[PDB]
């Protein structure tokens, strides 16, 4: 998963910012066991005067956008689950400080992804549970581990 | 509808972004009522040597790239609508001020976004329009809604 | 095509950023005969402490993402071929840097794309070709030049 948080300038500390991509990180482990290392969250401090809501600057917005890659979400429950987990985990740093908020998520294709130039292994392979064990991306044979995989 | 717009530093002042992001606000107000808190516009200052354009630096170049959320366009002539009212209103600060330009627009599935943590109201319902109004997300059924904007 | 890269801060000079992009404009131009001012490259620095992969934070990292607009790749294999390649231009300046990395594409709608305003031409009509030539934007008319590329 990619996700971009923009936020008012320095909202968030360091140990902040850890907090919360563990948090989002912890979506994916515990509901899909993908490797952590596919959670990519990027902080973007905006200054004043640069995010405009409604045609009026608005310094105390924060504004997520993510994209999914490695699954497809295909019902309408998993879809909902996913943006009420998501809300879950956002809500004690953004929420509950008393910020404004909007998040939406986009799919895009699984084949067009490499992580360290790799291919990505099929989704619940055991390639995949390989490279969330070790939590790095583990050079290995496309074809052999594909067609083990279809096999299952 | 979520807008970045990438430009030179300093390209613009506070009151030009209030002016542009207004105007882009103006037309999802008033071609489609949206609520005018929906309409997000962060703008990206770039250093020079940092956006490259056929392999060369353009420090006169103007990125703009934009989500639409809550609604789709349908249509070959609303969506070609769409383009023309954008350069429309991007044209005072953009085109007549000597920049290159580039727009480009996604369209991402309404049923993965939230604003407030809230499920948006559906397309031209009472609460959306209750939305709008207020100029903020209210808290509400979202069944008691969905069903009372069908009937 | 747009290419946004995300790195850590000063990771590239000018004169690197150059033959970056100048490498990944070299893929469409080669491959698919694109004008070369279609392919933007925004290189974007990111302070330590603000990439987080796995839940903690990378300082070391490079993440690419690029929306596809002018092409649709149609088969597996030529998009496979698509992501051989990007790497194969990426490797000298990334991987054997040091760097991990990470990239993905997406596809957005063709006909919601303008560049200075104008409607671009179809892919591998005459209109690109000239395009291409000319390496920047040419008014002309759509339905003139749709009209001869039929025949």
């Amino acid at each position: 998963p990619y996700w971009e948080i923009f936020t008012p300038e320095n909202a968030f500390t360091p140990d902040d910012k850890e907090q919360l991509s563990e948090a989002i990180t912890s979506i994916y482990v515990d509901y899909v066991n993908l490797p952590r290392f596919y959670v990519v969250v990027l902080f973007k401090d905006m200054p004043k005067e640069t995010m405009y809501v409604g045609g009026k600057a608005n310094n105390n917005f924060v504004r997520i956008r993510l994209d999914h890659i490695a699954r497809q979400m295909e019902t309408a429950e998993v879809r909902a689950l996913m943006m009420t987990v998501a809300e879950e985990k956002l809500a004690p740093f953004i929420k509950e400080r008393g910020y404004d908020w909007e998040i939406h998520i986009a799919e895009t294709p699984m084949d067009l992804w490499r992580t360290q130039g790799l291919v990505p292994p099929p989704p619940e392979s055991d390639m995949e549970k390989l490279w969330a064990k070790e939590n790095r991306p583990i050079p290995y044979d496309v074809a052999a581990s594909k067609l083990a995989a279809a096999l299952e």
